[PDB]
């Protein structure tokens, strides 16, 4: 207690989502799982033990998977602190990366505030 509805923090939270899925190009790194059979990195599972992406985040959010909302912000940087372990800092991934947590922490505030 707090108790949280799952239509509550969906329509709360939602807005910080589609707020990173609305950077081009930098969220399309993200918008669906990495892949390690496509790209031949077969070392990415052992490095990133908890995959996350957006499509999973949005997934969570849309099936009722988070009971509070800490939980969906440790799921966004789950993805972020992945993809900043993983690759180089001069890679595309890294540097959009850096772009969406600075859009992020904008959207999120305001939002957290409000959910107490
Ligand atoms: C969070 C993503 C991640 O850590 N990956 C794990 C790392 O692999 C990649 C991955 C993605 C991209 C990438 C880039 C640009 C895109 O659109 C503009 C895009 O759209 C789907 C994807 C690139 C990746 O790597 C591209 C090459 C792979 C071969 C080595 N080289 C250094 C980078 C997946």
């Amino acid at each position: 207690k707090k108790i949280f509805k799952p239509e509550e923090l969906r329509q709360a939270l939602m807005p910080t989502l589609e707020a990173l899925y609305r950077q081009d190009p930098e969220s399309l790194p993200f918008r669906q799982p990495v892949d390690p059979q496509l790209l031949g990195i077969p070392d990415y599972f052992d490095i990133v033990k908890n995959p996350m992406d957006l499509s999973t985040i949005k997934r969570k959010l849309d099936t009722g998977q988070y009971q509070e909302p800490w939980q969906y912000v440790d799921d966004v940087w789950l993805m972020f602190n992945n993809a900043w372990l993983y690759n180089r800092k001069t890679s595309r991934v890294y540097k959009f990366c850096s772009k969406l947590a600075e859009v992020f922490e904008q959207e999120i505030d305001p939002v957290m505030q409000s959910l107490g």
